[PDB]
Parts: C-alpha cells; sequence; structure tokens
C-alpha cells in the first residue's frame, strides 16, 4: 500500500507538476490560486461535522454543529455516547446522521478507528474503516481525507462532478490514465476541477 504523503505546504510544485498536462496547464491559470489546506487537530470533531452538514446549507450546517458543541462535553466520542439518540436528534440531526455519528463515537472509544493517529496510516486503510460506518461510503471518506486530513493524492472516482469534468476535458480518454498522471497532486487537481466548474457555472469560457 503506498506510503502517507504529506500534506502539501504550498502549491507551487503542484502546479508545475498539473501544468504538465496541457488542460490542467489552462485550467490552472483561468482559476487562480487555491488556499493551501492545514491538516485538521481534531480528525473526529471535522468528521462529525461533515456528516452533520451534508444536504444541508453553509448556514444551517454551522448552525448544526454549533449545537453539538454546545451538547455536555462537546463533540468528543465519550461524551457524544452519553447523549441520548433523542436529544441528538434534538439538534436537527436526521436519524440516518444520529446513526453515523453514534457509530463513529462507538468506533473511537471501542479502539476500532484511532483518530489520534491516522497520520501514518495509508488512505486506503482510513478509508476502509470509515466505510465500515453506516452512512459513510467511500465519497464521504475521501472527501475526509481530502479537506480534513489534507492528504495531497485523492482522486475520488465516484465524485459526479470530478467525473463530469474529466469525460468534458478528456473525452475519449481512460480516466485512470488521465488522473494518474496527476499523481502525486490528484488532490490539488480534483480542487481544480471544482473550480473550473464553479468558473463555468459563474459565466467563464470553456477550454
Ligand atoms: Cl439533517
Ligand atoms: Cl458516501
Amino acid at each position: 500500500l503506498p506510503a502517507v504523503l504529506p500534506p502539501l505546504t504550498d502549491h507551487a510544485g503542484a502546479v508545475a507538476h498539473l501544468s504538465r498536462d496541457p488542460v490542467l496547464a489552462q485550467v490552472t491559470s483561468l482559476c487562480g490560486e487555491l488556499p493551501v489546506l492545514a491538516p485538521t487537530p481534531d480528525p473526529f470533531g471535522r468528521l462529525v461535522r461533515s456528516v452533520a452538514g451534508q444536504q444541508l446549507s453553509v448556514k444551517a450546517a454551522q448552525a448544526i454543529y454549533g449545537r453539538l458543541e454546545g451538547l455536555p462535553g462537546g463533540v468528543v466520542p465519550a461524551a457524544l455516547l452519553k447523549v441520548s439518540g433523542d436529544d441528538l436528534r434534538g439538534v436537527g440531526l436526521s436519524w440516518a446522521k444520529v446513526r453515523t455519528v453514534q457509530a463513529a463515537a462507538a468506533a473511537a472509544v471501542s479502539g476500532q478507528i484511532d483518530f489520534a493517529h491516522l497520520s501514518g496510516q495509508p488512505d486506503e486503510l482510513v478509508i476502509a474503516e470509515l466505510v465500515q460506518l453506516p452512512g459513510i461510503g467511500r465519497w464521504t471518506a475521501e472527501m475526509f481525507l481530502l479537506f480534513a486530513l489534507a492528504r495531497p493524492d485523492v482522486f475520488s472516482s465516484g465524485d459526479l462532478a470530478l467525473r463530469q469534468g474529466v469525460e468534458r476535458l478528456y473525452p475519449g480518454e481512460d480516466w485512470r490514465d488521465v488522473t494518474a498522471r496527476w499523481a502525486p497532486y490528484r488532490s490539488l487537481a480534483s480542487r481544480y476541477l471544482w473550480a473550473n466548474s464553479a468558473r463555468m457555472q459563474a459565466g467563464g469560457a470553456p477550454l
């Protein structure tokens, strides 16, 4: 299993590598600079945030996480296990999200997932353990690795927007080939695909 690649501290090297693909050379120059992501000091809390916010507006997502933070002991595994399913519903969580949050907390206290020690674990091992939680599939696990843990080399082949972008920009090409070239910077490449979609949604000119 590939060794864990550290988060980027700057994007200069990444953009030069990606810019070897003339499609990304254009996309990166049209979209400009993207902020450098810092790996979270609290993977558990960031997982709960992600789960809680799913399908909600940005303001609603922040609000509900704020209500979780307000429960006794906050967004900490042992504390969350002492809150009733009824009081978790009470903060506004769907039953599906209650079950996911309880399952994640339970996995933390039982040692099934060691959220304090993810940094040494290869992407696929972290993914496999997250996937075993109800309501967390591969896509959610991969989004977590990319955005929460700031891992540099994640291409989520289940992300509709990424796949549509590759289809659009590289018609007739094998996506596995296209995206392999971007390694070891598939996460930044993905973020530039999402940025390009947002650019097009704002009225931008196509490639
Ligand atoms: Cl909800
Ligand atoms: Cl998922």
